[PDB]
């Protein structure tokens, strides 16, 4: 049993599916808020996990994710949500106007912590930003403008199952899983 | 004396000026770092104030400023530095192309914290965004695209003295000086 400090129940359902295999492990949501600090996703998740651990003192995880555009120097990055709300996807495309490098990537950092300390687990998916919003009604925010790896479709035109093995979130949770598996 | 948890010494030089008259004039820089949480400017200042106070256990002030543009919904706001270092002035001007509402404002929040608790002091200069970068060498970051109150020159084209009145930084501090003027 490991606690996930978040308000989104779906993150627990998602975590439990990637880890269903670990017969002896279970993920449970814990409604403890923590400050999300300014800094890298790593810094946000480490601080976050320690903050909740100090309070719950039981095995727990936190998570921070972001969208990074190359020609934009990694922006929006850890403030990807704030940017989505204020300038959104249109803002991103305006800023990429005339840029030849449309490369970008999503990345998730899970922050684990227990009596032994904090451990970071990462996942990334590299791709490129499309020139227009392309959507089949499938994703959130930046998904209508991100094309993963060798695909021609954006995340917004792919089903949950088409993105299940390639996503940063998926990749991050497989890393946390490795850690739980080969764990002593 | 009151400490200023800051790395810029000109900040404690700017602060002590405004503190001129007061008989407690003493503002003392102190190299104590604090987490700048994601939240409003007021949130960052409050968290930062109490954080370095619990460390130092003495009266201290922190200070957080931002550039907020109207058409862009507040952005960069409390993430002005990150935005300034990734997409720069160039980035907000592109975001603003074709927009007629070029309204914007700078804001500062001084977080004061005592053995009593936190008190916030604010300063604000409203204005508009320049159609292009304009500098004579003064100021930094967005100063060269911000035209204060009712001027025709940007902050970067005005001398430190010239914006003696149109300074969100001093306005926030004059506010702090009236709170000190009441304690004897
Ligand atoms: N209906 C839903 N409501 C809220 N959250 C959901 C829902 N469906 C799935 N989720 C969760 O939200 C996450 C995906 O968010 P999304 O914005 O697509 O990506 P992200 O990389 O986490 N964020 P960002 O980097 O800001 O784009 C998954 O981890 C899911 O657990």
């Amino acid at each position: 049993k490991i606690y996930f400090a978040t308000g989104n129940p779906n993150k627990i359902k998602e975590a439990n599916i990637i880890l269903k295999d670990l017969k002896d492990v279970e993920i449970e949501q814990i409604k403890i808020s923590y400050p999300e600090i300014q800094g890298t996703l790593e810094e946000v998740a480490e601080f976050g996990a320690k903050w909740v651990y100090n309070i719950l003192k039981k095995p727990v995880i936190v998570e921070d994710s972001g969208f990074f555009v190359e020609a934009l120097n990694g922006f929006p990055g850890t403030y990807s949500k704030f940017v989505q709300e204020t300038i959104g996807n249109e803002g991103i495309l305006k800023l990429l106007e005339g840029k030849d490098n449309r490369n970008a990537y999503f990345k998730t950092v899970i922050g684990y912590c227990d009596e032994n300390g904090v451990r970071l687990f990462k996942g990334i998916v590299k791709g490129r930003v499309s020139e227009e919003i392309r959507s089949k009604g499938y994703g959130f925010a930046y998904d209508s403008i991100f094309i993963p790896e060798e695909e021609e479709r954006t995340f917004a035109e792919m089903t949950t199952e088409e993105k299940s093995q390639i996503s940063h979130r998926k990749k991050a949770f497989e890393e946390f899983k490795k850690f739980l598996l080969d764990r002593i």
